């Protein structure tokens, strides 16, 4: 019964309290559907659900980061090629020639 | 909010006209967490849900034995080591010692 949504919005402005700098981000599925489910939801078995990553209690600190909670360094850092955004699509140049985005402005749109 | 069920008791008292030759199957995700969800529920991309195996158009099939539509050669089938049950429990054997059930009534149980 289980469906999964192709395109997703995350988004910033779920933090009340604070201004976000940069455009909302669209993540499609059907672009990562060869990567395992779980190296991205990395959680799973810790609750067996799929969460948002941006969940209380998870990456959801604006305020801070450097910190592994913080919403920065989770989808931009390069210190993790499995499962950060920019980590991983910089990984995949060095394997040979690739369109993942690293451009702030190819991945914040609207 | 998507939750998996941890145990999972697989049927053939599903298809109404009949008879179970074996006991049904208790299928555990725990010990194959390992394993990418997409590997074994390997039609995701087909439907972006992810469902039983035995469903209607899928391996369904009861009454022949030899067909890929076949609840038999689906589940016990050696010439697939990715998704078959017994499949991948002697592929396993031959990269080490693995206590991957073989025996029929260590797979059919209750
Ligand atoms: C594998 C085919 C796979 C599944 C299954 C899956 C599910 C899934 C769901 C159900 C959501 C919504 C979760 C919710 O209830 O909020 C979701 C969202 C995101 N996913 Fe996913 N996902 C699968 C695979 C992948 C892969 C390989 C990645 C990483 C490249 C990935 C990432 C994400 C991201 C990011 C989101 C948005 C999370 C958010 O905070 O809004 N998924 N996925
Ligand atoms: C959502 C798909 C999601 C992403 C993306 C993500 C990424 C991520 C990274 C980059 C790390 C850093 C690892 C490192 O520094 O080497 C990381 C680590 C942890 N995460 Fe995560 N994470 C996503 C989702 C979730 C969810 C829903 C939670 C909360 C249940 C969560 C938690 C954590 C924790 C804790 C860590 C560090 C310890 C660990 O278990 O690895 N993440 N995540
Ligand atoms: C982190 C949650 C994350 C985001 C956001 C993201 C975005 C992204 C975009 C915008 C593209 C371009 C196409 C599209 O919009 O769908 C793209 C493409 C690829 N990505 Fe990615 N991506 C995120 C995470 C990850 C992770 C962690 C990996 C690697 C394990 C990954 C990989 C890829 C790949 C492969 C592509 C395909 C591009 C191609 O040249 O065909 N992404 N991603
Ligand atoms: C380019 C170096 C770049 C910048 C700068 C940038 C900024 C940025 C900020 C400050 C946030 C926090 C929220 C805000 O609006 O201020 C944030 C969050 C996310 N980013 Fe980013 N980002 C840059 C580049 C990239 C690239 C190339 C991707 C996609 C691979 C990406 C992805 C994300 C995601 C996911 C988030 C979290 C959700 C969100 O707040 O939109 N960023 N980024
Ligand atoms: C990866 C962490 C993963 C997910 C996610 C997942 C989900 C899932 C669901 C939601 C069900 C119930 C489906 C329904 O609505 O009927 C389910 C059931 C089974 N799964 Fe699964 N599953 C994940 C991973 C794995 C792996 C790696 C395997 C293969 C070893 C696997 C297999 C199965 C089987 C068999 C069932 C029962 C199907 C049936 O016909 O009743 N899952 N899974
Ligand atoms: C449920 C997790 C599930 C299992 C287990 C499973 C196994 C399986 C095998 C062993 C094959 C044979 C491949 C070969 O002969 O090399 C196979 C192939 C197909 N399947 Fe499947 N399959 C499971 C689930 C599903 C579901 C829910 C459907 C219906 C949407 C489905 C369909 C098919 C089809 C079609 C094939 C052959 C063609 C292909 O796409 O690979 N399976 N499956
Ligand atoms: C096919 C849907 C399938 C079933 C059913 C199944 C059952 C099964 C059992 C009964 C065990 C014993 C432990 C338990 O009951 O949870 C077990 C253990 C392992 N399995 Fe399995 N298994 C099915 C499918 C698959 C597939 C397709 C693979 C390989 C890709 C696989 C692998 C394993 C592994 C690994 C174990 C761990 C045993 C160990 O020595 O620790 N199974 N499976
Ligand atoms: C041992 C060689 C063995 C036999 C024999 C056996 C039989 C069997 C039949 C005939 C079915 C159809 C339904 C019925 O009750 O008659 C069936 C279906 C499944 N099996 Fe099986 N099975 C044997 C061994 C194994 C092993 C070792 C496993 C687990 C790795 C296994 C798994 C399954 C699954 C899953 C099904 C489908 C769901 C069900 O009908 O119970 N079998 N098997």
């Amino acid at each position: 019964t289980f469906e999964i949504p192709e395109s997703v919005t995350m988004s910033p402005k779920q933090f009340e309290g604070y201004t976000p700098k940069k455009g909302d981000v669209t993540f499609n599925h059907a672009s990562h559907m060869d990567i395992a489910c779980q190296q991205c939801h990395h959680t799973v078995p810790d609750t067996y659900t799929i969460e948002s990553c941006m969940t209380e209690g998870c990456h959801d600190n604006i305020k801070e980061r450097t910190e592994i909670s913080s919403v920065y360094r989770t989808f931009h850092t390069t210190k993790d090629s499995e499962k950060s955004c920019v980590g991983c699509h910089r990984e995949l140049k060095r394997q040979g020639p690739s369109d993942a985005p690293l451009a702030c402005n190819s991945c914040h749109v609207q």
